[PDB]
């Protein structure tokens, strides 16, 4: 007799849920997540902004840093997301419940979100997460302002459907800062070449790392930090090594291409 597997619950390195202090970008623009995890909240005269907020066992310590910030549950007014995995939208439902906060997406993301991340293109049910409903729909190329800051949605499918890169300009000195949030150009474990699941995979890649080089980028941010060369726990050099949205598109795109072959080979 032996059974069926217990449940395997989605674990991951204690760097992506040790919690960290805020840690300011720009003037309005501050990382309030853990050292691992992007977790952005965008502070202004007309409210607050968060864009992702990690794993959904955050969202104590996200409202925690919102508070060190003088941002309240009544003032957070929207979440936008990078992309609906557990890793980024997980406490989505829970700050939802717990706050103001509205969720703006784009279709894709919407119904990957109100899935809880179940029935993922490439990893099925392995990582779940709360369901929740996005309250605004938006199209590529859409600008949401909340107190002066507008944010432009660019859609860069591949690594979901739905993954989203969202630019912003704030200052820091007087001086404009256009912040460019870029989702993940990563592909762990996808079958990349014939997958039923997502015939255009390839060429939706390749326009994605176009989309990202061409983004408006004095800074770039990332979901996973590594990915853009920042690390968080460094304090005033975080953001030192940072790579431009161009060395970020082509160092994605020589990986792409390195997995495709081993791909084919495998
Ligand atoms: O850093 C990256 O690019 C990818 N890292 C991740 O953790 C991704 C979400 S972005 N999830 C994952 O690989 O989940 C794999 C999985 C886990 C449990 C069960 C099935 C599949
Ligand atoms: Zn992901
Ligand atoms: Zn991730």
């Amino acid at each position: 007799e032996v059974p069926l597997p217990q449940l395997r619950a989605y674990t991951v390195d204690a760097s992506w849920l040790q919690p960290m202090a805020p840690l300011q970008i720009a003037d309005h623009t501050w990382q309030i997540g853990t050292e691992d995890l992007t977790a952005l909240l965008v502070q202004t005269p007309d409210g607050a902004v968060l864009l992702d907020g990690g794993m959904p066992q955050m969202a104590s310590h996200l409202l925690d840093n919102m508070k060190a910030r003088g941002v309240t549950p009544r003032d957070l007014r929207l979440i936008l997301l990078s992309h609906a995995h557990a890793d980024h939208a997980g406490p989505v439902a829970e700050l939802k419940r717990r706050t103001g906060a509205k969720v703006a997406a784009n279709a894709e993301s919407a119904v990957l979100l109100a899935r809880g991340g179940s029935d993922d293109l490439h990893f099925g049910d392995g990582i779940t997460y709360p369901p929740a409903n996005a309250d605004r729909i938006v199209m590529d190329g859409e600008v949401i302002t909340v107190g002066g800051i507008v944010f432009t949605a660019h859609f860069m499918a591949g690594h979901t459907p739905g993954s989203t890169a969202w630019t912003w300009t704030d200052t820091r000195n007087g001086k404009p800062v256009r912040i460019a949030y870029a989702d993940s150009l990563s592909a762990p474990g996808y079958q990349l070449q014939g997958n039923p699941r997502y015939p255009h995979l390839i060429e939706d890649y390749r326009r994605s790392f176009a989309t990202v080089r061409a983004l408006p980028c004095d800074v770039l941010l990332t979901p996973h930090p590594g990915a853009s060369n920042w690390d968080y726990a460094a304090g005033a050099r975080a953001g030192a090594k940072a790579l431009t949205c161009k060395a970020y598109a082509d160092a994605a795109e020589q990986k792409f291409d390195g997995q495709l072959a081993k791909e084919t080979a495998g």
